[PDB]
C-alpha cells in the first residue's frame, strides 16, 4: 500500500471529524481527562474509484489492511488509544468514508488561578505527518464533529465543543505536520466547595475571633490555637486536591492570607495578658476594643482586594 | 465478509440478551460499576443456510473471523470489553445463535440527592450503527435476560435487572442507529452509617451541650471547640466518599446545619462568660437556662424540616 | 473443529484438577484474592485414539489449535485469566491430559461478624456450558488437586484446600451448566491487632476513667473529650480496612460500645460539676464513687454479652 | 515442533542465568518487588547441529517459533512475563544460545522482626515442566549471572545476586519438575527513620514528663495526655508502611512499650493529685521525685532488654 | 533477515534521535516520569541499494517485517514500549530512515538533597546488543534530538534535553553493547512549597515562642505542645511526598532542627514554673528573658548554618 498520487502537486486534505460519545475522570492534580468518541476521517483516492452503473453498488466497503489509511494520531494522550474500526466506505469518485472508534486519557494543561470558581479550555490534538511521495493537509469538517445530549463531566458543565478549522501547519525533522485543535470548554461545578470548605473555613475563623470578647488568656490561647489546628486541616485537605501550582490561586491567596489573621489575633491575645499581668488592664481593653472592629473590617477589605485581583 | 441481503426491505433484527454472572465495584466518586457477563446475539443470515443430511450435522458451530457478526458496541464503558467468544451456532434456517463473555466498567450517573439512604438505576447502552446495504434495529429476546442469584454488590440491594424493550432508533453522522437500555435496579446499604457516621456524630455534638451546665468558661472552649474539630474530621471523612455535586445530599445538609450549632454553641458560651464578668450572672443563668431547652429543640425540629424537604 | 460424539446417549465427564502455586493479595474491602494455579483437565476423545504398537510411541502431544478443547471458564473472576498452555497428551484409548498455568483475581465474599478474630472460606467456581451435539459434565480428580507447601498467604493461615465432588448441574438460558466448587479455607491472624488496635483503644478508655479520682471539672473535661477524639480516630482507622456491611461486626459492637462509655462518662462528669458549684459535693462525691466502681464492671460485663453472643 | 531426543537416557540440562538490569518498586506489605532483566538459555538439539566448513557460517540465527525451546516459567510472578526475545544462535554441534529480556513483579516473602534495621533475601525461581519424551533438569550457568554497577533498589542496599546451583527436583501432578532459587540479598537503609520517626517519637515522651517537674494538675494532663495522642499518629504512621505480621516487630515492640509509659505517667500524674487534694503533698512529693529517676532508667533498661531479644 | 554485511571490518552506526512530544507524571517517591516521544533510527543497508534513475522513484518505503532493523532497547524503563512505526524510508545509496512513536515510564533516580530548591538530571539510556555476524555502534545525529516547546512537566522546569554523543561501549555476557545517554536538565517550582508548608510552619513555631512573654504555665503548656502537634502534622504532610532517603534533605533538615526548638522551649517553659512554684520568679524572669532574645538568634543562625551547609 502507497498514498494516493496527486492529480496535480496539491497535498492530500483528510477531512477529519470529533464526535464525543462519554466524557469522564477529570484529574486536576495530573491534568488529564478520560474520553470515548467517534473519530471520522475522508480523503481522496483516486485508485479506489469505480464507475456506479457497471459495478452495480453505489458503495463499496474496504477491511483496514486492504486500502491506504492515513496515519492521523493523538499529540496530548497517555494510553495508546482503544482504537476499532466501525466503518471504511468508497464512493464512485474515490472518497473513502473513515470511522473509527476510540477512547483516551488526554494530557491538557488546566489553569488554577481562579479556582474552585475557574473555568477550562481543554485540548484534543490531531496530527499527520507527510510522506516522501506527497503531503498531507487536515481539515475539519464540521458536520461530523459534536457531543452526545448524555456527555456529562462529573462536578463540571461542559459549555462547548468546536474545532479550530484553520490545522497548524509546520516543519518536523526536514518534514511537513499538519496539526489539528478541538477544544472542550468546561466551567466547574464549585458548590460542593462553599458548604465543605469555604463557610466551616469561615465559621473557625469567627470562633477564633470570640477571644476580643475574653479575658481569660487560658481559654484565649485555646480559642486561637485549635481554630489554627482546624485551619491547618483545611489548608492541607485543599492543597491534596490540586497541583504544585507556580502561582497563587484564589482559594489559596485566601487561606494563607487567614494564617496571618491567626498569627497577629496570637498577638493581640498575649499583649492583652502581658499588659493584664503589667497591672495596666487599661490599654488592654483599648487594644482588645479595637481588634473587635479591625479584624472583621481589615479581613472584608483584604477579601474584597483579592476577588478584585482575581476576577 | 459483508452483512446478510434483505429478501424483502425490512432492516436486520439482532436480538439481545444480557445475563449478569458477577456484579461488583461500585465507585461512588467515579460514578462506575464494574460487571462480568453473557452477551447473546441473534440474526438471520440466510447466506448459512444448510442441509443437515449432506453436511451430516443439525447445527454447525464457527469461528468469530469465519462469518458476519454485527457490530454491537456498549456506549457507556471506561475499558475496552474483556470479549470472549463462548459460542456461535447456526440452524439450517440460518438463524445465528452468538453468545460472548465479556466484563466492562461501566459509567452510569448517581444520584446522591438522598445518600445514604439513595436507590439508583445503574444502565447498560447496547448500541449498533447499521451498515451501506441494509439498516440494523436491536430487539430484546427477555428469554435471555437476567442475572444470577449469587449476584451480590457489596454494600448494596440488587433489586432489578431490565431491559427497555423499544430500542432509541436515530440518525447519528448520516446513519441510523440502534440503541438498548438495560437497567439494573440497586438500593443502598446504610446499615454501617448509622453506628460508623450517624450516632458517633450525634454524640459529639450532646457532648458539647454539656457547656449549658457549666459555668466554667475555659472548660466550655474546650468542650464546644474540641467536639467542633471532631466534627469537621466527620465532615472531611464523609466528603471523601462522595463527588463533588452540584446539589445538597441528605448527609450534606445534616453536617452543614451542624457546623451552625457549634457557632451557636460558641456566642452562648462567649455570651455567658461576657455578662459573669460584667458582674450581671443573672441574665447569663436565663441564657444558659434557654440554651438548654433550644438547642435540643431547635436541633430535632430542624432535622424534621430536613427530612421532610429530602423525602 | 466439533466435540468427541457419544458411543451412547451418557454426558462427557472433564476431569478438573485446580493446584495453587502461589496465593496473594486478599482484599478484605474489595473481598477478592489473587491466585497463581495449574488447571488440570481431562476427557475421553476417542476420535484421538491410537494403537500403541504400530504408532510406535505411547503418547502423542498436541497444539491447543489442533484437537477439541472443552470451554472451562471461571464464573467468580474479574480480569481474564492468564492462560498459558503447558500440555496437552494423548493416551492410546483417547484420553487427553491437558494441563494449563492461569492467574485470576477471584471474587468470594467474606463474612466480617467475628473480624479480626473470622475466619473465611474462599471460592473457586469451574463451568462448562453444555454444547448443542452432546452435554458435558464436570468431575473431580482430587489426585491434581492441591496446593504446594510454599503458599502463603499475608496476615492468614491456610487451613484447606478442598473441592466439592459432586457438581451443580443446572439449565440456563436453555442448555445444561455443569458448575464445581473449589474451597480454600483461611483463618485470620489477629495477633498484630491487639497491640496496634485493641489494647491502645483500651489505654485511652481506662486513663479517660482517670477523672473519677479528680475533682477538677476542667481537667476532666480535657482528660474525657481527648480520649473521646483518639477513639474517634481508632474507629476511623478500623473502618477504613474494612467494607461497608450491613451487619454488625465484633471490633465495630466493641468500638460503637465503648462511644456510650465516653458519653456517659462525660455526664458523669458534668453531674460531679454541677453538684460541686450547686454547693453540694456530697452527692458528687457518692456518684463519682459509685462510677469508680459501675464503669469498669458494666464494661467487663459488657464485652462478656458481647463475646458470648458473637461467638 | 518436539523436544531433543537423548542420545541416551540421560535427561536435557537447560543452562540459565539471570543478569539484573535495573530493580524497582519494592512493596514492603504486598511483599513484592518489581525486575528487568536478561534470561539466558542454552541446551544441545542435535537436529539443528551442522558442519561449519560447507555451511560457512560458523554460527545460524534462530526464531522462536521455528525451533523447539525449554517452556522455563517462573513461579513466584504477579504479571505476565514481558518476553522479549533478544537472540537465538546455534553452534555447529547443536548448542542453542537463548537470550530474552523480561520484566516482572516478584512474590518473595519478608521478615519484619528487626524493622527498619532489617535485611531480606529476595527470591526470584525458575521452573520446567519434563515433557513425555524426555526430562528437563535446570543449571547455573554462573559465567552468565550476575547484575549492572548502575542497579538500585531505592530506600536499600543491594548486597549480592547469587543463585543456588543444585535445583530442586520434584514431582508434580505425576511429572518431575527441576526449580532453581536467585536470591536477591538485601539490607534496609535505615538513616530516614531515626530523624522522622524514632527521635520525633523520644521528644513526645520526653515532653509527656515534664508532668514529673509540675504540681499543676491540668498542666501534667495536657502535657502526658497531649503528647500521648502524639504517639497514636506516629504509632498509625508506621503500620501503614507494614503488613499484619503474626510476630511482634523491633519497633512495634518499643511503641507498643511506650503506651504504657503513658499509661503509668496518667496514673502517677493522678496519684500526685488525688494526695494533694488529700491534703498528703508530702507522699504526692516522695512520689514525684521518684518517677523523676524511675521512668527515665526503667526505660533505659526496658529498651537494652528490647534491643538484646531483637539483636 | 539477516544483518547488513560489512563492506569492511568497521562496525555498524546506527544513527539516534529522541524527540519529547509531551513530558508528564513525575513520582519523586518512585523516582519515575513518563515520556510520549519520537525514536529516530538511521543505519546504511547496502542490500537494499537502488539506483534512482531506472527506479525512477527518489525514496523506497518498507515495512518493519519486511527489512533488516537494528534491535534498540531502553535500559532505564519499566512500561513495555508503545511502539508505532510511523516511517521506513530508504534512499538510493542504502541509507534506511526509521522512526517510531513511543511513550515510557523511565527510571532515573532523583537527588532531595537541596529538595524543594533541587534541581534534577533525567536519563533515557539507549543500548543495542552487538549481533554473532558484526558488531554495532550507536550514534547521535544532534539534527533529530529536541523536544516541543508546548512539552511542560507539571511543577518543574524544563532547562535542557541532550545527548552524551560519545556512546558508553562495554562488554557483556561475552558481547558488544553501546549504550547512549539521553539527559533531561529540570528545576524544581517551589513557589507552592512557601505558602502551603514554610510560611505555616514558622507561624506555628513564632506562635510557640509567645510563651516568653507569659507567666501561664497552664497556657505555656497549651502553646507549646499544640504547635509541636502541628509541626508534627507538617514533618508528615512533607516525608510523604517524598522517598526515604539515606541522606539528609534541607526540608528534613530545617523541620528536624524546629523539634529541639520546641524540645528546648518546653523545657524553658517547665523551669520557669518551676522556680516560680520555688518563690524564686526573680531567676525565672531572667530565663524567660534572655530565651525572648536566644530563640530567634539561635535559629536565624542555625537556619544560615543550615543554609551554608546546604548550598
Ligand atoms: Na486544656
Amino acid at each position: 500500500v502507497s498514498p494516493p498520487p496527486p492529480i496535480a502537486d496539491e497535498p492530500l486534505t483528510v477531512n477529519t471529524g470529533i464526535y464525543l460519545i462519554e466524557c469522564y475522570s477529570l484529574d486536576d492534580k495530573a491534568e488529564t481527562f478520560k474520553v470515548n468518541a467517534f473519530l471520522s476521517l475522508s480523503w481522496k483516492d483516486r485508485r479506489l474509484a469505480f464507475d456506479p452503473v457497471r459495478s452495480g453498488v453505489r458503495v463499496k466497503t474496504y477491511e483496514p489492511e486492504a486500502i491506504w489509511i492515513p496515519e492521523i494520531r493523538f499529540v496530548n494522550v497517555e494510553n495508546a488509544r482503544d482504537a476499532d474500526v466501525v466503518d471504511i466506505s468508497v464512493s464512485p469518485d474515490g472518497t473513502v468514508q473513515y470511522l473509527e472508534r476510540f477512547s483516551a486519557r488526554v494530557l491538557s494543561p488546566l489553569d488554577f488561578r481562579r479556582y474552585p470558581f475557574d473555568s477550562q479550555t481543554l485540548h484534543i490534538y490531531l496530527i499527520v505527518r507527510s510522506v516522501d511521495t506527497r503531503n498531507i493537509v487536515l481539515a475539519v469538517d464540521l458536520e461530523k464533529v459534536g457531543k452526545n445530549d448524555d456527555v456529562f463531566l462529573t462536578g463540571w458543565d461542559i459549555e462547548s465543543f468546536t474545532a479550530v478549522v484553520k490545522p497548524a501547519n509546520f516543519a518536523l525533522e526536514d518534514r511537513l505536520e499538519s496539526k489539528l485543535d478541538y477544544q472542550l470548554r468546561i466551567s466547574r461545578q464549585y458548590f460542593s466547595y462553599i458548604p465543605n470548605i469555604i463557610l466551616p473555613m469561615l465559621f473557625i475563623l469567627f470562633i477564633s475571633w470570640t477571644a476580643f470578647w475574653s479575658t481569660s488568656y487560658e481559654a484565649n490561647v485555646t480559642l486561637v490555637v485549635s481554630t489554627l489546628i482546624a485551619h491547618i486541616a483545611f489548608n492541607i485537605l485543599v492543597e491534596t486536591n490540586l497541583p504544585k501550582t507556580p502561582y497563587m490561586t484564589y482559594t489559596g491567596a485566601i487561606i494563607f492570607m487567614i494564617y496571618l489573621f491567626y498569627f497577629v489575633a496570637v498577638i493581640e491575645v498575649t499583649v492583652q495578658h502581658y499588659l493584664k499581668v503589667e497591672s495596666q488592664p487599661a490599654r488592654a481593653a483599648s487594644i482588645t476594643r479595637a481588634s473587635r472592629i479591625a479584624f472583621p473590617v481589615v479581613f472584608l477589605l483584604a477579601n474584597i482586594i483579592l476577588a478584585f485581583l482575581f476576577f
